[PDB]
């Protein structure tokens, strides 16, 4: 009965749909009235919430964040006592989520396999890179807190080790997606989280 | 000689298919549009394709044949030195990923330009038979590795060989999105230690 509670409705319900237009047919073909259709509201409201594909696909991805920034900005804080252990249960989270929740899953598998980088959709691209520099501004930062800490060791770059980290989460998951039944994530989720956090403790390859 | 003849046509046609999924990318390219980017006329594409999947295929397939030497060595065995032959061989894959044009498009194509959204599903199946037959050939190269004593006697091969796939493909896709990111070429020595590292120190990767 109010404007904006309505659109604040409206606007969730295309978001809604088209994370069923995209997962199921792909970003490239899906267009803005495919998805108003499918969410039950007219063109005109779809084209008020977003001007273009490439701002539902940012609504999509700036989604996923929320969830872990608790965690994240904790392990990035200067003052936390232990940054590490706030990776570790960031990990935890975002492997759970992502075996446990559908949305988190379907917009992942969106992102990583239904979602093509085009230069008549340059945005996607370019806002997929913003969001990976974001994350690695934040490991380093979180990896840097670490080792002064004396949780990693002293002479670690933190910057490759961040790259390194990133490499294997994103690689981990995009397997998971690709082949779910092949690999266990939430039976040893600790394993995999430990496997990645043991290769920057340990290898002398990430030694400045 | 038809059989030469024919040879040429395919390799245009894969030529061009290359060019038409970079700038397009795979979903909304048809074999039609890739037979006008290639010069090539009268259904001859059709002769050599039967879908659009099996070109992806043929792309994905290519890139197997620079590495296939140590790869078969690492699998072997009778290898003296598997562990090294891996090492090697992830050498060379980011060697060739930074130096060689044809390789770099055509991962890029396929890491982000390639949606899984054709009718046959096939372009996720033939995806998932190539990452299983990579698993297959790493698996058994690390537990050769295990076997010589040159990583763990309790390594789960199969766990070790899906980490190290995970953090090479993430670190190619890393590249791919943020080259001027990423010393590759200049620190690629570290970048495969730091994988082969994971396996050979990391207990969570132990039985
Ligand atoms: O494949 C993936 C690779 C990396 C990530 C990171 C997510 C993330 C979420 C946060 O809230 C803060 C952060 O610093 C990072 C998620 C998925
Ligand atoms: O990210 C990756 C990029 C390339 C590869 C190649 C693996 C490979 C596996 C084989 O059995 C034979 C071969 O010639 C190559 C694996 C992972
Ligand atoms: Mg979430
Ligand atoms: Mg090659």
């Amino acid at each position: 009965r109010r404007t904006k509670e309505e659109a604040q409705e409206t606007r969730a319900q295309i978001i809604e749909a088209a994370e069923r237009a995209f997962y199921k047919r792909g970003v490239a073909r899906t267009t803005l009235a495919d998805i108003a259709e499918l969410a039950g509201v007219t063109r005109g409201a779809i084209y008020w919430h977003f001007n273009n594909k490439a701002e539902l696909v940012q609504a999509l991805l700036d989604s996923l964040h929320e969830t872990h920034d608790h965690l994240a900005r904790a392990s990035e804080s200067e003052d936390e006592v232990d940054p590490l252990g706030c990776m570790r249960k960031l990990l935890l989270q975002v492997f759970n989520e992502l075996v446990l929740d559908a949305r988190t899953r379907r917009i992942n598998e969106i992102l990583h396999h239904k979602c093509e980088f085009t230069d008549d959709m340059c945005e996607i691209r370019q806002q997929r890179q913003s969001a990976v520099l974001d994350i690695h501004k934040g490991w380093t930062l979180a990896l840097a807190n670490a080792v002064r800490r004396g949780q990693l060791p002293g002479e670690l770059d933190a910057e490759r080790a961040a790259v390194a980290l990133y490499a294997y989460v994103d690689g981990l998951i995009r397997r998971w997606l690709l082949l779910p039944d092949s690999v266990d994530l939430l039976g040893d989720v600790e394993k995999w989280v430990d496997t990645g956090l043991d290769m920057l403790r340990l290898s002398p390859a990430l030694r400045k």
